[PDB]
């Protein structure tokens, strides 16, 4: 209201998250401008065939571990969203071939202890490097020092477990993975090794707005936030920042002064012309933006007229080992979640997103039944009902799902992309220091940015030293 002045790009978690450490602080003159009709960002639920799925991020990853979740409290306590933690202990027995059902329980154990081994292996040489990121090496590396191979798995069964502890968890392939930052992960280390899958009708979203409701205006009757310093629809396009204050016009023709900027824009974002920064942004800064990943994670679902798939204990994950890597490989049923829905989720990324992000979803659906019938000839598979294709990549304000840290990023150059620059602030999971890619890094990362600049217009330390 008065005092400094503070424009907040975007409304997802972490710009919301970010606004409200502001308003803490009593830095109350925000400004939030958001790109589409809503808060949420990356945390978006959808009316799939009747009922409300996610189209964004699904799991409160890292829970039941030595230190709290910041997001699983709000989730399981305050808001007590519908949730159910995935048990992954069964997948041996619910890997499928390629033509013809389902491998040897047995089999698929020795191939998945095996992995698991190797990847151990690879949390020990992990912990002897050093924090340079000097001698540093992808996944794949690590796999093949351990493998004594050219190569990492190249076999269909071994392929798909790969895919799985991987691809599944980082949307890249361990060949581009950085270990040093991956392998293990601060995420699993620090919250513990669980994972809860959000089934609430409300969406995970609801985090968002309840965060959001603590410090912004709501109508009493409605709930709706009302407050003036949230705007919907309000694209940025063009950032001006001086020593002197900044600049944000938006693409109604809109032009917006302020003292500072926070930036909460997806990686994906920043790698896109839409938001055009005068001057250019630095080559160190830009470097940096440019060399870290941003991933695609594509959750396809899939509606039947009747069930044909398995139900029970350990059948709510099963594995298809085509030859062709990372084709229509983890799947997913709901029979906890939405019982009696006849839904099937199968996920994809990477190369397989942008394929299948431009092709028709009829083609697609073609496609998936193809596959669904070799898992389960004998079987009398129906057509889907119904397809739902989420299109991050192609959407100019996500431009993909999350980001991944990649081979050849080291630690420093990681805060590259985090440093301000000027009076313009970074926020997002892509700038969280230990949990890039998660709801939580998010959140933790609007506190992280908010505090670096209420060290700013409060206490008057600006320059920000690079680590
Ligand atoms: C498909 C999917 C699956 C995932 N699964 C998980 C999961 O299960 N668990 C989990 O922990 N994490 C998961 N995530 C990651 C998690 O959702 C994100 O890390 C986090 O929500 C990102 O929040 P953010 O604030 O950093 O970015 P965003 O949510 O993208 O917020 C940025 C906001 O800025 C807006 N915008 C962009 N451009 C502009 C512009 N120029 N003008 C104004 N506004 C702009 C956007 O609309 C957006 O609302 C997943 C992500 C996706 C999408
Ligand atoms: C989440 O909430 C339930 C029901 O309130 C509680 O009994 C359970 O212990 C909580 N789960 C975790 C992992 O904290
Ligand atoms: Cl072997």
């Amino acid at each position: 209201t008065v005092g400094p002045r503070v424009i907040v790009v975007g409304a997802g978690m972490s710009g919301i998250s970010a606004a409200k450490r502001l308003s803490e602080a009593g830095i109350t003159d925000l400004l939030i401008l958001e790109a589409t009709d809503h808060i949420g960002g990356r945390m978006h639920k959808t009316n799939f065939a009747g009922i409300n799925v996610e189209l964004g991020a699904n799991w409160v990853e890292g829970v039941n571990g030595g230190k709290m979740n910041p997001i699983w409290p709000i989730v399981n306590s305050t808001l007590k969203l519908r949730n159910f933690r995935s048990d992954f202990d069964y997948l041996a027995q619910n890997v499928y071939k390629e033509d013809g059902g389902v491998y040897d329980e047995d089999y698929v154990q020795k191939r998945i202890e095996l992995a698991d081994s190797v990847e151990e292996m690879g949390e020990k040489l992990s912990a002897t490097l050093h924090a340079s990121g000097r001698d540093d090496m992808s996944i794949l590396a690590m796999q093949r020092l351990n493998e004594h191979q050219p190569n990492g798995p190249a076999t269909p069964v071994d392929m798909v477990v790969d895919y799985y502890k991987f691809d599944y968890e980082f949307a890249e392939p361990p060949r581009v993975t950085s270990l040093q930052n991956t392998v293990p992960l601060a995420t699993f280390s620090d919250f513990g090794d669980d994972v809860y899958f959000v089934a609430d009708q409300r969406g995970y979203e609801a985090v968002v707005y309840y965060l959001a409701g603590q410090y912004l205006k709501t109508d009493d009757k409605s709930g709706k936030i009302v407050d003036p310093r949230l705007q919907l629809n309000k694209v940025v396009r063009e950032i001006k920042y001086s020593p002197g204050g900044v600049t944000v016009k938006t693409e109604d023709n809109s032009v917006y002064s302020a003292d500072y900027v926070m930036v909460s824009a997806s990686l994906g974002v920043l790698q896109s012309d839409l938001i055009q920064f005068k001057p250019k942004l630095p080559t160190w800064k830009v470097r940096a933006i440019y060399q870290f990943d941003m991933a695609v994670y594509t959750m396809i679902f899939l509606k039947f007229p009747r069930k044909f798939w398995p139900e029970g204990k350990g059948r709510e994950f099963f594995l298809y080992a085509s030859s062709r890597r990372g084709y229509y490989g983890v799947w997913q049923e709901f029979e906890k979640q939405y019982p009696d829905a006849n839904v099937l989720l199968v996920t994809v990324t990477d190369e397989e997103s942008r394929r299948i992000e431009q092709q028709s979803d009829e083609q697609t659906k073609a496609e998936i039944m193809q596959v669904l019938r070799k898992m389960f000839p004998g079987k009398d598979v129906p057509d889907a009902t119904d397809i739902l294709v989420p299109r991050w990549w192609s959407d100019r304000f996500y431009k993909g799902t999350f980001s991944n840290w990649p081979v050849g990023v080291n630690r420093y150059e990681y805060d590259q992309l985090r440093a301000p620059v000027g009076r313009v602030y970074f926020t997002g999971e892509h700038t969280s220091e230990h949990y890039n890619g998660y709801v939580h890094g998010a959140y933790l990362s609007g506190i992280d940015s908010a505090e670096i600049l209420i060290n700013c217009a409060q206490k008057k330390m600006c320059k920000y030293h690079v680590q």
